[PDB]
């Protein structure tokens, strides 16, 4: 019941607290990372984006960091009507990414060449840890390294712009009635990224990232400023998103060996459940002591999503995340078993 929520709950937090020093080590790399990246005139503006950041909360060994890069007076194209995919041109200053132009078009691929060549090269510079580099299985992420053994980091790169977000956005991010215009004008206000990623040959596109968004919001979640300050005022959104995360990672470990979850992964999770929270916009409809009910609800609406086969990506409300040709009709059934039976069972899996 959620009494095994809250002991799930209290178990992941554990794991979180304790002394690792596998920040450490990876802050380590990721800075001399960072300054040798600094000294190619093509990478002057890289910086991380976020100063706990894992994609796994049942893997804490394994990093996912992001290297942000302002290219100003940027102009984007849609590609072919996807919504979210862009040809990212240019606008007379040297443009300190010529070396990457293919025609006006930027290339994904020549500038990851040259990120992943200085990060192959300052690697093998390291003498006090000895870090692997792994090799292109996609290009998000870009780079994966494993820093002595068990620490893996995922460094994935991504433009910046600090302009006004794409006309594809202008409906989405619908949190007016529960955070406010005024907070959706100021989160519309900061920049924008994009990251390499085909769409389905090879065209060089970029997808529209919000990667920045989420810490802003979960962290200022209420409709009460007040949210989760006092006794009074204490909520579970936050437990719901990381239950619901964390059922979905452990199906993916469960059944790992096939191939029926690979296409799920924790941004269908968290779309699902802002989805929620725009329905549910009210602190008094996440009460801690209704953590039972909201997580059932959360997951009720995921299944709801995977039955009709239709998630609305939260910042592009017409890209649909499970529409067929993204996740086949047998991969949304198979999760929906699962989930179902697991529900039926109070959740087996999160021992
Ligand atoms: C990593 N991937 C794989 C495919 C995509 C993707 C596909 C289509 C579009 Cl249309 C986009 C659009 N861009 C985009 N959409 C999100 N959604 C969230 C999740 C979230 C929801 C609500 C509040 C906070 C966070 C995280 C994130 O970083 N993005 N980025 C992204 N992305
Ligand atoms: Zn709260």
């Amino acid at each position: 019941g959620a009494s095994k929520l809250r002991a799930v709950l209290e178990k992941l937090k554990l794991s979180r607290d304790d002394i690792s020093t596998a920040a450490g080590m990876v802050k380590g790399v990721v800075d001399h990372l960072l300054l040798r990246l600094k000294c190619d005139s093509a990478f002057r503006g890289v910086g991380l984006l976020n100063t706990y950041e894992h994609v796994k909360i049942s893997a804490p060994n394994e990093f996912d960091v992001m290297f942000k890069l302002e290219v100003p007076r940027i102009q984007l194209e849609e590609y072919s009507n996807t919504r979210a995919y862009y040809f990212v041109k240019f606008k007379p200053k040297e443009n300190p990414l010529s070396q990457f132009l293919e025609g006006e078009i930027l290339s994904a691929s020549k500038m990851l060449s040259k990120f992943r060549k200085i990060i192959k090269e300052e690697i093998n510079d390291i003498k006090d840890t000895d870090v692997i580099m792994k090799r292109k299985r996609g290009g998000s992420p870009a780079v994966t390294l494993l820093i002595s053994e068990k620490i893996s980091v995922d460094i994935t790169l991504a433009l910046e712009s600090k302009s006004s977000w794409p006309a594809s956005t202008q409906e989405g991010l619908r949190i007016q009635n529960w955070l406010s215009a005024k907070v959706r004008k100021q989160l519309r206000l900061k920049p924008f990224y994009l990251v390499p990623k085909h769409a389905k040959f090879q065209e060089e596109t970029w997808r529209l990232s919000f990667s920045h968004i989420e810490k802003e919001i979960l962290n200022n979640h209420g409709k009460s400023k007040t949210c989760c300050e006092n006794k009074e005022e204490k909520c579970c959104r936050k437990d719901c998103l990381k239950l619901m995360k964390y059922l979905l990672e452990q199906l993916k470990e469960r059944f790992k060996d096939k191939k029926h979850l690979d296409k799920f992964s924790s941004y269908h999770v968290k779309t699902a459940f802002f989805h929620v929270c725009t329905q549910n916009p009210q602190d008094s409809q996440w009460d801690r002591k209704d953590l039972g009910l909201c997580f059932d609800n959360c997951v009720t609406y995921f299944l709801q999503c995977l039955r009709t086969e239709k998630l609305e990506n939260y910042f592009i409300p017409e890209f649909n995340l499970f529409s067929s040709n993204l996740i086949d009709k047998r991969s949304k059934e198979f999760l929906t078993k699962q989930i179902e039976y697991e529900r039926n069972n109070e959740f087996p899996v999160f021992d």
